[PDB]
């Protein structure tokens, strides 16, 4: 188990443009294309991301390459964020995967709201952090995925993905 396998489970794999749980155009392994309601806008973003005229359809290799870029962008975003980096660096490898998973899903807009969760995680107050993480729109809107991520933070094991 690693971050790629974890997010592949949580996001699935689809080779044609689809909509995420919020209704936004997405492709591949959870690659957001646009929040615009315009399918043409999504198709432009796709062609820009892949470097060819895709017509809304990609190959598995292309989906996996976008996925690698997206995971790396999440990691680098954590490392560049003065609030997230100290917490990330305090975690073991399995819990770091849970952190990347959340940033992959929510980006930087969730940083402020998760201030108290981040403190509890840095303090290694795992049960309290798990309770706090569930008091969120994130948990209420995607509860099964959030429960898996939270269990990973609570236990430091892959039990929720096995
Ligand atoms: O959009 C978000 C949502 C939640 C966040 O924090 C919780 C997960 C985490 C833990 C350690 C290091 C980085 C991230 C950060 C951004």
């Amino acid at each position: 188990m690693n971050i790629f396998e974890m997010l592949r489970i949580d996001e699935g794999l689809r080779l044609k443009i689809y909509k995420d749980t919020e209704g936004y155009y997405t492709i591949g392994i959870g690659h957001l294309l646009t929040k615009s309601p315009s399918l043409n806008a999504a198709k432009s973003e796709l062609d820009k991301a892949i470097g060819r005229n895709c017509n809304g359809v990609i190959t598995k290799d292309e989906a996996e390459k976008l996925f690698n870029q997206d995971v790396d962008a999440a990691v680098r975003g954590i490392l560049r964020n003065a609030k997230l980096k100290p917490v990330y660096d305090s975690l073991d490898a399995v819990r770091r995967c849970a952190a990347i998973n959340m940033v992959f899903q929510m980006g930087e807009t969730g940083v402020a709201g998760f201030t108290n969760s981040l403190r509890m995680l840095q303090q290694k107050r795992w049960d309290e952090a798990a309770v706090n993480l569930a008091k969120s729109r994130w948990y209420n809107q995607t509860p099964n995925r959030a429960k898996r991520v939270i269990t990973t933070f609570r236990t430091g094991t892959w039990d929720a993905y096995k």
